[PDB]
């Protein structure tokens, strides 16, 4: 089997992309941000507490003749951002794309963070991060992408991230027309739960290449791309203006620049971030400091390849016996 669905930036900036989920018989509709650095499946519901929602749609698992309460079990994250959420689980079925997975976990939310409510356009996360890092408490639940895996014609997803356009994820088959060149693929640790991988360095602008071996994850559910402090700096000096804010938390630059692009290695492959790509824009509506997107990593105690540097590529997850990761330039 195989599945293709498109996904969509939910702002004019990419702060995040949804892409539609089936849930339950008849199907309930949810458009869930697809988030390789986390393995929770979850959904604002009937369940949650009605102060907590604010126009996202929400699954009714009453309405469902599929939906089973899954006895017993919670489930409880907290994200890198301090976003939060928790609740009961169900099994139902989840389709995406055409995918169907039947008896999959939908954690229900009870309760989210206010940064889950404030966003309207995002009615759920769907975790594809490896499902040792799933939260449902007493027995952990597989991803959506690990029940998925042995029905597909190939253990694979892809990421296809646009750039203030749509973009695809595909499961189960690698698209040849989606990418330009070959795909380098690059080693996988699954030791803390993410798809970690080194990359071999970068670049700046037009700059010499830069050989230094920089772990981290290949996260679509964060927006920007988090490095170390030397590797940020590097980038910032190349702008007119740009500074570290304290007060704003991280990297501004003046809204009148042109940015720099910024590359990145895999093995001997090169990724090019546009400079326009890097541009999060003002800080806050009508100002001339803009906000940038690339920002130091120093404290999360991970580096993240979030969108910002996804959106540059075409991504493969490979979840072969071995894991693997893709790049290809598109
Ligand atoms: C700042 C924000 C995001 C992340 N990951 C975000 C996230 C939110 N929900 C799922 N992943 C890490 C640092």
């Amino acid at each position: 089997s195989t599945g293709s669905a498109t996904t969509t930036p939910i702002d004019s900036l990419d702060d995040a992309y949804i892409t539609p989920v089936q849930i339950g018989t008849p199907a309930q509709t949810l458009n869930l941000d697809f988030d390789t650095g986390s393995s929770d499946l979850w959904v604002f519901s009937s369940e949650t507490t009605a102060s907590e929602v604010d126009g996202q749609t929400i699954y009714t698992p009453s309405k469902s003749t599929t939906a089973k309460l899954l006895s017993g079990a919670t489930w409880s994250i907290s994200y890198g951002d301090g976003s939060s959420s928790s609740g009961d689980v169900y099994t139902d079925t989840v389709s995406v794309g055409g995918l169907t997975v039947t008896g999959q976990a939908v954690e229900s939310a009870k309760k989210v963070s206010s940064s889950f409510t404030e966003d309207s356009t995002i009615d759920g996360l769907l975790g594809l991060a490896f499902s040792t890092l799933n939260t449902v408490s007493p027995t952990q639940q597989k991803t959506f992408f690990d029940n998925a895996k042995a029905s597909l014609d190939s253990p694979v997803f892809t990421a296809d991230l646009g750039y203030h356009a749509p973009g695809t994820y595909n499961f189960g088959f690698i698209d040849t027309t989606a990418y330009t060149g070959s795909i380098t693929y690059t080693a996988v640790s699954t030791k803390q739960g993410f798809w970690e991988w080194t990359s071999t360095g970068y670049a700046v602008g037009s700059g010499t290449f830069k050989s230094t071996s920089i772990d981290g994850i290949a996260d679509t559910g964060t927006t920007l791309l988090y490095l170390p402090a030397t590797v940020v700096s590097a980038y910032w000096a190349q702008v007119s203006g740009a500074k570290s804010s304290s007060s704003v938390g991280g990297y501004v630059f003046p809204c009148s620049a042109t940015l720099p692009s910024f590359t990145f290695g895999v093995g001997s492959a090169r990724i090019v971030i546009p400079g326009d790509y890097i541009d999060f824009g003002p800080i806050s509506t009508g100002s001339s400091s803009c906000f940038g997107g690339i920002q130091s990593s120093a404290g999360i105690g991970i580096n993240i390849f979030g969108d910002v540097a996804l959106k540059a590529a075409f991504v493969v997850f490979n979840g072969a016996t071995t894991p693997t990761l893709g790049f290809a330039s598109k």
